[PDB]
């Protein structure tokens, strides 16, 4: 397997490889990864849709479980599978098409993306606010990763780093919390680098048109069973055995429970098995606008499977990590709620001076308020999130980073909480009066589902290695691990969609052999044009020359910009706006 | 328009742009500029087929040779990928390319002899020294900073005797009056490669000959979506106004089929022109003649003084097409052999058989004693379909025309194709007495071809030399190919060019909501700077580099500052340390 770049190795389509008609795929999960595993198999292997087995784990507005992230143009991986598949609401062009024509015609931007004393917008929004805590956050990229291996966000960065806006921006749009780890936080500044000039903004996120299922999982369902994959419903997988000869490694045997028997299946190098790893959906629980949600550490399918894998070989990863000893502080609760009327449109369209109801771009992504005991944040994407919807109907996704606190308003925790009053935080913080909230937050105007997810918070969980298999074990035969909690031997970065099709990608083209390059994690970490342009943006436009630096590196840096006068140096300087 | 890089923009379909149908495209040249044009109107902005004509300048063998390319040409890609193969049912051309490419990959075993026959002792070394600097300081120099400027006026006498200056030269036809600002675009455009240039393994190559492998799949696709192609087409002017500080081109002034001829046009009507030609006026000879001398300057070369005439910012033909040395490179010649008698020669030096159908010289051999500045090549063969299986085709340059022969006391100019065929085979090691039996017809058949603008795109410039693609204000108006200015740095004497320049007019014209892709970046990749200091050094770590004083002492401090970071690792990965 080799990686690559540029439009050559893109746009080509690799050759049939070797022997692969006699070959057969089981992919153990219906998660993003696995269907991607299996996308890369018809198009690109040419194995069979007759001869593709998914092993799913289940039977055949406010649906939290449905719900998903956004994208960036430098999904590379994701691009190319997308590239490949139908869309449904605009027939004859591929989802990707589709995509990037709405990203066109409706682009995300936010008015409002920090507010503070029940509905102002925070002064300083906008602004990173770093300081010479940017400085800190370079030293963060001229250190090696093997060097900060397990160490934490929080045993890095000053207190002072942690007050600015810098901070609150990243934190919570991509739900790092500070005991979490700090090779992943630098994973994610090298690799969103390009973006740096739209996090405050959000000008730098995509979206789907709808939830995830309807946009991202039906166009992909829909292009495989157009190829004839197949399809195994109510399906509940236990282990899979290995041998050891010599150096080399080979699954032997898989055993498992479907429907309402029991199962096995010894195999075959020419069955294909992949195991899409871990969940942080897994043991979700819901309530009502009169209900709450439970608290959990139980375990389950994924965590099991993993931990009797790690058993049989070290390679197979240190699985605990990420199921075990989450803090109640963590992000646990995530709720949807249903505006059945106009009544409370006024607030939300209050922060974001536009409409709710001209079917644009909302929020832009998630508002933060700042002065929240729960670091409560919202998002109203484009509507409807939901087909179902009703035309006045809108939905609200709600998210607390933290759960071990009391609310301002609601003085429980928001794990705590029924719909009702994760609405009512929400209320008190929006300038809501008081006095109404009850009738305002009540079923016949307002209609919210709370959610309780003990693993949503596991990707970040911090690492050491070896504790991350790699995404084809030294030795290995049939067996690839795919999805979030893989060690795909890039830099790529997790709680990204990207990173499951980069693994589904990786898995497949070193098993099946594919002679085609697989994109590299996107380079604008080692493009100077974006060093130089991050530079200009993290310090809030300043000049190189009126950054906040220590005076020695000040003098260094007027040495510098004195020698390199009237030169190439210079004109990137130029353009980057650096003099 | 706007540029862009990555998967994203790449594999996305612009939507149909407004008003497709009220407007029309005239291409004037069907080159490969011309036919990419084409090809992006019906592909991209989706124009309709019979409302595109291209006026060839033809009726219903040097002359259908083409160069190499390289894995980012990202625009050429980009539009071969929807073009289907003819050679490989159901494929596209991209597809039947990059599967050639990775079955029959390309690589010389050997680039530079001497002494009739002999490998040079120091082939694979660029043999810089402390003349990479001189390259390093180009970089640094901005393209301003060197307008107009000429290649050895920079140089040191030194960095000319250099291996490095012998591979560039000879493989991209680097004269020394050449314009210093292309040659340091070509140091940056091709960076990513520094670590295959000797041994030309950055090289990529078609099935067969240009015309066959490059131009008759697009012929088939344009003619498939019924595209309109005008023959015995001879354009004499464009005919454009000024209305404040807009152009439009308002009549096109031709001769066809001896006829004078017009057409009138509406602001919607689009002509695209390949402005100027560097094979226009090529003259012929055969084994037993010379081809002609000629100083001739044909339609293309009109068309545009004419045009620069009628506007100030449409370029200046007169410094690309006049005053060109005696001493430029001008003859090409093809050597048919028709038996295996000379083949021993060719495959002592390649190592290789000539008859297993895969790749050979990889690229041209350059003869360095030899007074022409000689250099041959031997493509995987057939190089034509026409070629019966005991032939082998032979392609011959001369780099200098004002030098007397090694064998033949003559200047290649002057020459025989049999002639230009004997200075080879004395080249080759080919015994005195043996030579003229085995240059003759029944062994080989030479054709030479002299071409007076072979050298022309790298004239030295200014700014305001080449049109802009689409010049300020123009509306329906746009200039393409080798000889036109992309806002880019994107390097001339390029296959990629030709079709760069008919997207950016096509996407700005048309109004095209997609990204054209951006040159690649690798200039501005520090792996890949890295990479280039290693290989140009001949894979010297930075402190053994040989560097001026100053210059040396900055780079201790600096690695020692340095030391232990993640700049340390990437120093390390491009084994600098
Ligand atoms: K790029
Ligand atoms: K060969
Ligand atoms: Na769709």
């Amino acid at each position: 397997m080799y990686y690559s770049n540029g439009n050559y190795e893109a746009f080509a389509d690799p050759k049939k490889p070797a022997g692969v008609d006699k070959k057969s795929a089981y992919i153990i999960g219906s998660g993003l990864a696995g269907l991607s595993t299996a996308v890369f198999l018809v198009r690109d292997a040419q194995m069979k849709g007759e001869n593709i087995h998914i092993l799913e784990e289940l039977p055949v507005a406010g649906f939290v479980v449905r719900g998903g992230r956004e994208m960036e143009n430098h999904f590379e991986c994701l691009w190319d599978m997308y590239r490949s598949i139908p869309s449904l609401e605009v027939p004859g062009a591929s989802y990707l098409d589709e995509y990037y024509w709405l990203d066109k015609e409706d682009p995300n931007s936010s008015n409002c993306r920090l507010i503070y004393n029940r509905g102002d917008r925070l002064p300083s929004d906008g602004q990173y606010g770093l300081g010479k805590c940017a400085n800190e956050i370079v030293k963060l990229i001229m250190t090696p990763e093997k060097e900060i291996e397990g160490q934490t966000i929080e045993e890095f960065f000053s207190d002072e780093f942690f007050k600015t806006n810098f901070w609150t921006y990243w934190s919570t749009m991509f739900a790092f919390e500070k005991w979490h780890s700090l090779a992943e936080m630098r994973r994610y500044a090298m690799r969103f680098i390009h973006h740096i000039d739209g996090l405050p903004d959000f000008t730098a996120l995509k979206f789907n048109k709808y939830n995830q299922y309807e946009s991202m999982v039906k166009p992909l369902l829909a292009y495989l069973k157009d190829h004839g994959v197949q399809f195994e419903y109510d399906c509940h997988v236990k282990n899979v055995e290995v041998d050891h000869e010599g150096d080399s490694k080979i699954a032997k045997k898989i055993v498992m429970t479907q429907n309402g028997k029991d199962k096995e299946i010894d195999l075959t190098h020419n069955d294909i098995v992949f195991v899409t790893n871990g969940s942080i959906t897994e043991s979700s629980t819901y309530g009502d606008q009169n209900t709450p949600a439970p608290i959990t550490n139980a375990k389950g399918d994924s965590w099991k499977l993993w931990e009797n894998l790690a058993k049989q070989d070290p390679a197979f990863g240190h699985p605990d990590v990420f199921c075990e000893n989450l803090p109640e502080r963590s992000w646990f609760v995530s709720a949807t709620a249903t505006l059945e009327n106009k009544k409370l449109a006024p607030y939300f369209e209050r922060l974001t001076k536009r409409s709710l109801y001209d079917g644009k771009v909302n929020t832009g992504g998630i508002i933060t308020i700042v002065d929240s005991n729960w670091e409560l944040s919202f998002t109203i994407h484009r509507q409807p999130h939901f087909k179902s919807q009703n035309p006045d109907q809108i939905v609200v996704w709600i998210y607390a980073l933290y759960s071990d606190t009391e609310g301002n308003y609601i003085k429980k925790r928001i794990v705590d909480c029924t719909g009702k009053e994760i609405a009512e935080e929400l209320l008190y913080h929006l300038g809501v009066p008081e006095s109404q909230i009850s009738e305002l937050a009540s079923e016949e105007n307002m209609n919210t589902v709370p959610v309780y997810m003990p693993y949503i918070t596991s990707y970040f969980m911090p690492r050491r290695d070896g504790d991350r298999p790699d995404v084809v074990p030294e030795g290995s035969i049939n067996l690839a691990f795919i999805g979030n909690f893989a060690e795909s031997p890039t830099r790529d970065t997790v709680f990204t969609t990207e990173y499951s099709v980069r693994t589904a990608m990786e898995a497949v083209y070193t098993l099946l052999n594919v002679d085609r390059g697989v994109p590299e994690v996107f380079d604008s970490i080692y493009d100077i044009r974006q060093l130089l342009r991050a530079m200009y943006y993290m310090s809030d436009k300043k000049k190189l020359a009126d950054q906040d630096m220590p005076l020695p590196e000040k003098l260094a840096v007027k040495t510098g910009m004195r020698k390199i006068k009237k030169t190439w140096v210079e004109e990137l300087l130029k353009e980057a706006n650096l003099v």
